[PDB]
C-alpha cells in the first residue's frame, strides 16, 4: 500500500491539485474579510476553509508516511504542518490571534511552488554573513534603551518610562520617522542637550546599516 | 509605398515631430496658467487640435511603411495608444481622457533614440524583479488580510477595508509616519500592535536591499 | 619685472597665507551669528572682512597675470573670482543676499586645499552619467507637475495650484515625507482614486533612484 | 614574579570569566530599570554592582603588569580602563550622567569577545576613506548653518536663530524627517524663495551620502 501511496503524493497532479487549493482557500480567507459577503455566502466561506484545511492534514499525512524522516528534516514539510495545525487550533476558545495565523496557510503557496523556493533561499543565505552585525546591533539597542529609559523616562513615560518602551522609541529614530520635530525637539525643552545622546546614535546606526548592505555584496 | 517611406524616414520628418513634441509640450504646461488660458485658449486647443491632427497623419504613415513592422516597435505602439487617447473628444467622456492629453509628451522618449536607451536600462531590470516582485505582493496580500481582521474594526480608516490595509501597509513599507501615525495609535487600543508592525517593517526592508544588492551584483 | 610677480603668486607662503585669511575670515564670518559678539567686536570683524576682502582682491588679480588665459580658464579660479566678486559686491546698496553669498567666500577652502579637489572632483565625475537620469526624471516631473495641477489645483491650490506649487509638493512625494498622511490621504478625502497617481509615482521614481545607486557603483 | 600573574592573566578562564561577569552585570544593568524590582533586589543590586566594578579594576590591573605599555597600546585595553575608570567616579558626586555611563562597561563585551572585534573593526577601517568626506560634510553643514541663521533665524528662532540651532535643523532636513511640512513649507509663507536655498543643499547632502555608500563600496 506505501507504494500506492507514493505515487499520488509525488504526481506533477498532486503538487498541482494543492496548489488549486491554495489560491482557491487563499481567495476565500480573502472574502472573509467583508462583512457583506459574509452575510450571502457565509456558510460557502466557513465549511471551504474547513474542508481546504482538512485536505491539506491529508497531503501532509500523505508526504510524511512517503518520506518518513526525510519529511521532518525539509523546512518546506516542516512548515506546512505548523501552518496547517495552526490552522488546525480549534477555530474558538481562544484568542483569534490563531483564526488570524489561520491565513498563514496561505504561506503554503512557497511550499507547493518550486520557483518560489529560489526566490526565498537567495536571500536567506544573506542572513550567516548579517548574524556578526545583527547581534552587535542588538547590543547596541540595548545599552542605550537602559541609558534613555534612566534618562528620560522620568518626564517622558510614554515614549522612555519602561525598558521596553524606550526600545520602541529607539527602533523609531533608527528608521528616523519623526525622530526630531517629534521625539528630540520636545526632548530638549526639557533636557537641552538631548542631541548629544540621538544625533550619533543616528550617525552610528546609519553608518552600520550601510555596512551590512555593503557586507552583503 | 515607397513614396511615403522617404517622406517618413527623412530626417526633418523626426525632427519635425520632435518639435511638436517640445511645442505641445510648452504648450501643454501653459494650458496650466489660468491667465494664458483667458487671452490665449483658442491659440492653444487649436494647436493641440493642429499637434493631434499633425500626429494622427504621422502616426499612419509610419504604420503602411512599417506595417507588422509598426505594431511591432514598442516605442511605436506607445505613441499609437498615447495618440489614440488624445482623440477621444474633448468634451465627450470623463474630463480624465484631457489630462492624458498630457501623455503625448513621453513620445519625446520614443522619438529620441538617447531616451529608449535609458529607458530600456531600466525596464530591462524588471525581468530580473518579477520573481521576487511577486513574493513581496503576496507578503502584503497575506498581511492586509490579518490587519484588517486585527484592527479595521476599530480602526476603520486604515484597516477597515482588505484595500485600506494595503494603502496603509505601502505607507508603512515607505516608513512615512508609521510609529507616531499609526502603530502608537494602534498600541492605545491593542498594545501588542508592535508585533505586527516591527517584523513586517524588517521583512519588507531585508527584500528591498536584496533587490538593490542583485541589482548591483 | 614681470617674472617679479610669478615667483610670489606660487610661493608656498603665498598659497599657505591664503588659507591663513581662509580659516581665519571663515571663523570671523562664524561669530558674526552671535549678536553679543557683533556689539562688542563689530569693527574688529567688519573691518578684518573688509581687510580680507582687499587682500583676496589682490591675491586674486596677481594669479591672473601669472597664468593669464590660464585663470579665466581655470573653473577653481573663475570660481574664486566670482566668489570673492560676490563678497566684493558693495556691502550696503542692493539685496542683502550678496551680502550672504559672501560668505561663499569660505567655500575658497576647497580650491586652495588640493586634497579636497580630489574628494570633489570624485564627486563630480560621477555627474555624466547621470545626466542621462537627471534629464528624464525632468521630463516625469513636468507631465506630473502638469496633471497635479489641472487635478487637485481646484481644492488644493497650496500644494498643486500652480506648476511650479505642483513641482515642489512632488519633489516631497520623492522624499517619501508626509507623501501619504500629509498629501494623498486628505486628498482620497475628495478624489478617491488619488493613490492611483501617487502609489506607482513613488514606485518609477524609487525604482529610478535604486538603479542610479547601481549605476554609480559600477 | 612576574611570570605569576602572567599565567593566570592569560587563562582561558580568566578571559571566560571577564565575559561572564559582562553578561551578568548587563543583565543586572538592565534590571536596575524596573522601579518595581529596585525595591526588593535594589540593594543586592547595587552591591552587586560595585562588586562587579572592583573585580573589573583588578582584572584592569593584572593585565597592564603583564602586558606592561602593550597594555596601553591596545586600544580594546584603553577601552576596558577609561570605561571602568568612569564606574569609579563616585556614585553620587557630580551630574547623575556618571551614574548613567556605568552601562558603557556592557560595550566591554565587544572588547571580552574576540569575533566581535573583527567585525569591529572591519568598519572602524572604512572611516578613514570617508574623513576625505567627512570633513568636506561638516564644512558644507557650518557654511550653510550660517546662511540659514541670518536669513531665517531672525522671524524662526527656533530651528535657525543661533548657529547651533540651524546645524540641528539641517541635520533634520539632511535626514529629510519633516523637512517640507514641518520646515520650509512654513518658512515659504514668511520668505517665498525659502524652497531655493534647501532643494539643492538636500541634492547635494543627498548625492554626497550615496558616493559615501559608493566610497564604503570601493
Ligand atoms: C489567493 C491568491 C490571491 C488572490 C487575490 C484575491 C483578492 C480578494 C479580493 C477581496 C475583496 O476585494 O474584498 C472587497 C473589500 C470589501 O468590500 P465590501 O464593501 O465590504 O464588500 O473591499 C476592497 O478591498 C475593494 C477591492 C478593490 C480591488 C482590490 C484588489 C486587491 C487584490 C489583491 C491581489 C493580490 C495578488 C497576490
Ligand atoms: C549583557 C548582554 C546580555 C543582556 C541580556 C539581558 C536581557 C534582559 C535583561 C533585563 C531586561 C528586563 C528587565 C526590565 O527592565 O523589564 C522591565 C521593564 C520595566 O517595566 P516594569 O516596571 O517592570 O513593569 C512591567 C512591564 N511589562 C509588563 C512590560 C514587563 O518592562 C519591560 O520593558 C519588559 C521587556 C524587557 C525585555 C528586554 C529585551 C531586550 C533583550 C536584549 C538582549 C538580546 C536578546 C536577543
Ligand atoms: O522588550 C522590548 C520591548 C518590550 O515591549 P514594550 O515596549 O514594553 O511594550 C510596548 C507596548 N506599549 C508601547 C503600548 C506600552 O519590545 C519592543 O517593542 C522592542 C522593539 C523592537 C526593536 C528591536 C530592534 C533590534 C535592533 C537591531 C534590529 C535588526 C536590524 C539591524
Ligand atoms: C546628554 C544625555 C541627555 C541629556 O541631555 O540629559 C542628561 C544631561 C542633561 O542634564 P540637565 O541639562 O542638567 O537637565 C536638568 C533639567 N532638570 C533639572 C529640569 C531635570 O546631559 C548632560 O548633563 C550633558
Ligand atoms: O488593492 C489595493 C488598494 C485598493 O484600492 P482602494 O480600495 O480604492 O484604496 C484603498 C481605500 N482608500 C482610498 C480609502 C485608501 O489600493 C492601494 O492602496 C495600493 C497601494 C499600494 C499597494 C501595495 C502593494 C505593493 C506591493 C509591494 C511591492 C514592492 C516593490 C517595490
Ligand atoms: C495577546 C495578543 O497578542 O493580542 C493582544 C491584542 C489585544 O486585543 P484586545 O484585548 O481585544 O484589545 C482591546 C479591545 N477591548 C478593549 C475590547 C478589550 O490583540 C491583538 O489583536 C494584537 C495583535 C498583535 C499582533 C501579533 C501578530
Ligand atoms: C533628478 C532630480 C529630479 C529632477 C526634477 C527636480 C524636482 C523639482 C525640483 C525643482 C524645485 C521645485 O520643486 O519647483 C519649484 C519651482 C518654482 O515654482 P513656484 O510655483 O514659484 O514655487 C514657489 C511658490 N510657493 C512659494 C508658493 C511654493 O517650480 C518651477 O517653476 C520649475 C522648477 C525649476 C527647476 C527645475
Ligand atoms: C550621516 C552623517 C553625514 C556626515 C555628518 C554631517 C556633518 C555633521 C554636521 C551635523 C552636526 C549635528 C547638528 C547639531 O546638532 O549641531 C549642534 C551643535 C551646537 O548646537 P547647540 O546650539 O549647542 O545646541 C542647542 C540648540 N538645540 C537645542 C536646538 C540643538 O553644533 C556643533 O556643535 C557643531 C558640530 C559639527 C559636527 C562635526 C562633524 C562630525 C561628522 C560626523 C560624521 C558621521 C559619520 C557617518
Amino acid at each position: 500500500m506505501y507504494l500506492r501511496i507514493t505515487n499520488i503524493v509525488e504526481s506533477s497532479f498532486f503538487t498541482k491539485f494543492i496548489i488549486y487549493l491554495i489560491v482557491l482557500n487563499g481567495i476565500t480567507m480573502g472574502l472573509e474579510t467583508s462583512k457583506t459577503f459574509m452575510q450571502s455566502f457565509g456558510v460557502y466561506t466557513t465549511l471551504f476553509n474547513q474542508i481546504v484545511i482538512t485536505i491539506f492534514t491529508i497531503e501532509i499525512i500523505l508526504r510524511i508516511y512517503v518520506h518518513r524522516i526525510s519529511f521532518f528534516k525539509d523546512p518546506w514539510s516542516l512548515f506546512d504542518f505548523f501552518v496547517v495545525a495552526i490552522s488546525l487550533v480549534p477555530t474558538s476558545s481562544g484568542f483569534e490571534i490563531l483564526r488570524v495565523l489561520r491565513v498563514l496557510r496561505l504561506f503554503r503557496l512557497v511550499t507547493a511552488v518550486p520557483q518560489m523556493r529560489k526566490i526565498v533561499s537567495a536571500l536567506i543565505s544573506v542572513i550567516p554573513g548579517m548574524l556578526s552585525v545583527i547581534a552587535l546591533m542588538t547590543l547596541f539597542f540595548y545599552i542605550f534603551a537602559i541609558m534613555a529609559t534612566q534618562l528620560f523616562g522620568e518626564r517622558f513615560p510614554e515614549w522612555f518610562g519602561t525598558l521596553g518602551e524606550s526600545f520602541y522609541t529607539l527602533f523609531q529614530v533608527m528608521t528616523l520617522e519623526s525622530w526630531s520635530m517629534g521625539i528630540v525637539r520636545p526632548l530638549m525643552e526639557v533636557y537641552p542637550y538631548a542631541w548629544v545622546f540621538f544625533i550619533p546614535f543616528i550617525w552610528v546606526v546609519t553608518f552600520v546599516m550601510i555596512n551590512l548592505v555593503v557586507a552583503i555584496c
